[PDB]
């Protein structure tokens, strides 16, 4: 029953309760307003701006906003009133002045945060559309801003905006596309529909309840699509305005465009300067309005964008149909990315393993690549949830995949969209901070929307729920933190063991070639079994492990590990290469060699029978032998201790990685060190793995498989000083390659190495964050530099796009 009235409740903020008709600004979408909204809450008479002739006018209650005299004592003047009316100038003609204080009115206890987000805003606008944005250029020169911002991925809508509202990476918020079915529940969600307003959905805590749950009062985060947009600036105006005890501390204000339009011409069709005039617009009402009732030098305003967006026609969509016979038995959710689930779960018949093989590498040209979700690249962190099916394609920016073409014609409209990979420099978007707690003038470095959710707790008091956020890692964005991050204690403490065993007390099937052995070094060799080059190879500390385990540091001439006694082989292995330093082959007589190791006992060690029984399964080392510093020292690189389990297939990466790549890395940045190692996530949460969740070993053995291989590849920012002697900032570079028994995933894989190792090490690029997760260590414990740029660096990603941003 929808029968009481909105008389003075017009944007009341406590939603009441079923029947009893609403008046807030979400009871349109829930078709339950009162029959007198319309009239008294989404007046338009007169327009949205004052004239001349309108100031000093008798109070009439008709007019969408007010001229008259006491506009100012009611909250509800025109944005532009005291421009027209009283001779003020706009916000954007006033200079920028440093708010070094908050200059906030009687009453408020806090800055107030209102976040200004705009759907579709690509990155690459700020600098093209410059000329006809004077707001949003004002904001961004005065205030902190990036040259763009990461989302996540899918780069859509709802993943993105409850990202920025939780912290949280789809996977674990769960909105983790535009539509999806979840199985547990069997229902399906759609961006139109009434299915997607169930609580069921959404996980995590978004800020609105962060907030409220703490003392702190939100305005609403979502809007009616039918609500104009100058009518939700009055609306926050007005909030603003409301007394102490019940006035909101954070606002959102929601954009459609500029997405509508770049959808329909393009992120550059011609048609797209006037969408960009229109926010803009909107963003000098809100200024004006801030500046009307003296809080423009009070609240803190972000605006920050959802996505970007890509020139994608129907011409250039790839249809699952000229691939595969059997199109009917799937379903396909299209689009910017595929995911694929059988049509119907009645069947024992459909076969995902036929599926993929049938998308993969069958054209020259092929503008999709098909995976299985665990295979992903570990960066889009895509695969931990149920509503993620199996099946993913990943398809080229530009491009659409669709089943089949009755599907695009019958199911060109569109120039623009957008749902790639997050690293694409289309999909990229905005951020800027301007008031009294963000710094001013200053350009901040690109960074991830998930870190966002930190900062606007920060902003306003709270603490965090929970979040995929590094709490720290932004502060380089605000001039008062408050919160002052700390290093995580070690848990674990390292054994330092030394010559305990004799060779013959190993019965590992393990032979090397190497018994052709001075006063001078035999010294020597106990300085580099005891630490002595350890100053130049581990650079910057070692690893702090964060769990229980067992686990033994052992130093060498060229190398220090991290030897784990649990898993059978380090957790991490560190060296460094300096820029002059040679590349050596693995001599004839030693191809096959694998030597005991004199600290660590027979039963803490791997065995090579497990490897000669195992047809599948091949090894590798962590420390390259290509790279010893002496004939002597290279015996030091075949120790049992330096080994891992490798698929043949995956040693073909990891050799021409570790006998051209590190040299030439270390040419073009003036040394590397590099840290290596394994990581097991068999059950894909991003996190490492406890020995029980281990899948697979390597035959009659209990020598674990890795899922996948890392390394962190550090030098000097400043590349004029050496990596073994930087004074300054870092420069960091990292991957997690997967362990796969196949190269499906390289399409050229038949060829030389150099025509497709690098570029899929790229694909798989990662933050040193990721493999922290992955591998519960921590790095850059002992650095010269601050810990919040340690964290700005943890969360450094290298994407190889080029320049990119605005
Ligand atoms: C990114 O950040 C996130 C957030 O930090 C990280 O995700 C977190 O990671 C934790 C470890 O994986 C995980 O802990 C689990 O949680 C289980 C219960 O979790 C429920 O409660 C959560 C809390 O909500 C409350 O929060 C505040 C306090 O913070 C309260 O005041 C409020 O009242 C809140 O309600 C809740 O968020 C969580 O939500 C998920 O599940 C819902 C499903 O209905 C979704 O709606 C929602 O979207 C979330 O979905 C994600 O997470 C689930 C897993 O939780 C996942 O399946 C989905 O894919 C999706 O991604 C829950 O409702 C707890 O029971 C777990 O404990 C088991 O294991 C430990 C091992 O030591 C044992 O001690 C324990 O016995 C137990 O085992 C038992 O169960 C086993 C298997 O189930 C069984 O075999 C065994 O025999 C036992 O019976 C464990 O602690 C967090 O829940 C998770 N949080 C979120 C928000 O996702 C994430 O890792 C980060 N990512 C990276 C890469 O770093
Ligand atoms: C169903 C549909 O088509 N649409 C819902 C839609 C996006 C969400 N809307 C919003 O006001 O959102 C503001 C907001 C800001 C931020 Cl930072 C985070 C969230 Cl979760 C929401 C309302 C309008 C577009
Ligand atoms: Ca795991
Ligand atoms: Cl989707
Ligand atoms: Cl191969
Ligand atoms: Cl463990
Ligand atoms: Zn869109």
């Amino acid at each position: 029953a929808t029968s009481g009235s909105c008389k003075g409740r017009c944007f009341e903020l406590q939603e009441v309760g079923p029947p009893d008709c609403r008046c807030d600004n979400l009871c349109k979408s829930y078709s339950s307003c009162c029959h007198d909204f319309d009239e008294l809450c989404l007046k338009t008479a007169r327009g949205w701006e004052c004239t001349k002739d309108r100031c000093g006018e008798v109070r009439n209650e008709e007019n969408a906003c007010h001229c008259s005299e006491d506009c100012l004592s009611r909250g509800d003047c025109c944005t532009n009133y005291q421009v027209v009316c009283k001779g003020e100038s706009h916000w954007v003609d006033d200079d920028c002045e440093e708010i070094k204080v908050p200059e906030c009115p009687a009453g408020f206890v806090r800055p107030p945060l209102i976040i200004f987000s705009v759907d579709g805003f690509r990155a690459s606008y700020m600098k093209k559309g410059s000329k006809v944005m004077p707001n949003i250029e004002k904001l961004r020169s005065c205030g902190t801003h990036a040259p763009y911002m990461r989302p996540v991925y899918p780069t859509k809508t709802f993943p993105n905006l409850y990202t920025l509202a939780t912290g949280l990476y789809p996977e674990s918020h769960g909105i983790v596309g535009n539509s999806m079915y979840d199985p547990v529940f069997d229902a399906s969600f759609h961006l139109r529909g009434r299915e997607k307003f169930n609580h069921r959905w959404w996980g995590g805590q978004p800020l609105w309840i962060t907030a409220t749950k703490q003392g702190v009062r939100a305005g609403t985060f979502f809007w009616s699509v039918s609500i104009p947009h100058e009518r939700r600036i009055l609306t926050i105006l007005q909030w603003l305005s409301l007394p102490d005890n019940e006035r909101p501390s954070v606002y959102a204000f929601y954009s459609e465009q500029p997405d509508f339009s770049g959808h329909k011409y393009g992120p550059f069709g011609p048609e797209m300067t006037n969408p960009l005039r229109e926010i803009d617009k909107t963003v000098g009402q809100l200024m004006d309005g801030l500046k009307q009732l003296r809080l423009h030098r009070c609240v803190n305003v972000i605006f920050v964008g959802d996505h970007g967006m890509e020139d994608v026609t129907c011409d250039r969509t790839e249809f699952l149909s000229n691939y595969l016979t059997n199109v009917d038995d799937i379903t396909l959710v299209p689009g910017t990315l595929g995911r694929i689930r059988a049509k119907s779960i009645n069947n024992s018949k459909y076969d995902p393993k036929t599926i993929i093989a049938a998308l993969t590498c069958k054209k020259p040209d092929q503008h999709f690549k098909p995976y299985m979700k665990q295979h992903l690249p570990k960066r889009l962190h895509y695969a931990n949830n149920r509503r993620i099916e199996d099946i993913h394609l990943l398809v080229d920016r530009r491009w659409h995949v669709a089943r089949k073409p009755l599907d695009v014609y019958k199911k060109c409209f569109f120039q623009g969209d957008h749902g790639f990979d997050n690293k694409v420099n289309s999909m990229q978007t905005v951020f800027v901070g301007y008031g009294p707690t963000f710094k001013y003038r200053t350009k901040v470095p690109p960074f991830e929307n998930i870190e966002l959710y930190n900062v606007m707790c920060d902003l306003l008091g709270l603490k965090p729920a929970p979040n995929n956020g590094t709490h720290g890692s932004l502060n380089h964005l605000l001039r008062t933190n408050t919160f002052r991050p700390t290093m995580p204690d070690e848990v674990s403490r390292p054994n330092y063991p030394g010559i305990m065993y004799l060779q013959s007390e190993f019965d590992l099937g393990c032979t090397c070639d190497d018994k052709v052995e001075n006063k001078l070094e035999e010294l020597n060799k106990r300085l580099h079994t005891k630490g002595s080059t350890k100053e130049r190879h581990l650079l910057y500390g070692r690893p702090a492990v964060l769990y229980r385990t067992s686990y033994d540091i052992l130093y060498h001439t060229d190398f220090e590990s991290g030897y784990s006694e649990i898993f059978l082989m380090p957790l991490w292995t560190s060296y460094t290469i300096s820029k002059q330093a040679e590349v050596s082959s693995i001599p004839e007589h030693l191809t096959n060699c694998v030597r005991p190791d004199v600290r660590v006992s027979p039963g803490f060690s791997q065995n090579c029978l497990a490897y000669k029984n195992d047809k599948q399964m091949s090894y590798g080392f962590l420390f390259p032998p290509y790279l010893s510093s002496s004939p002597e020292a290279k015996y030091d690189a075949f120790l049992v201790t330096n080994m891992v389990p490798m698929y043949p297939a995956f040693k073909r990466v990891w050799a021409y990685f570790q006998r051209v790549l590190v040299k030439k890395y270390a040419s073009e940045r003036n040394g590397v060190n590099v840290i290596s190692g394994p990581i097991f996530d068999y059950n894909y949460d991003g996190l490492r793995d406890t020995e029980d969740e281990i899948k697979q070993y390597v035959e009659g053995s209990s020598i674990p498989v890795p899922t996948h291989y890392y390394s962190i590849i550090t030098s000097c920012l400043d590349f004029t000083q050496p990596a073994d002697k930087c004074d300054g900032p870092l420069s960091v570079s990292s991957f997690i390659l997967p362990h796969r028994p196949d190269n499906d995933e390289s399409c050229n894989s038949s060829e030389d190495e150099s025509k497709w190792v690098e570029e899929l090490m790229k694909m798989h690029t990662a933050r040193v964050r990721d493999i922290e997760h992955l591998t519960g260590l921590d790095f850059y414990r002992k650095t010269s530099r601050s810990y919040s740029e340690i964290l700005t660096l943890k969360t450094y990603l290298h994407t190889y796009e080029s320049e990119i941003g605005g």
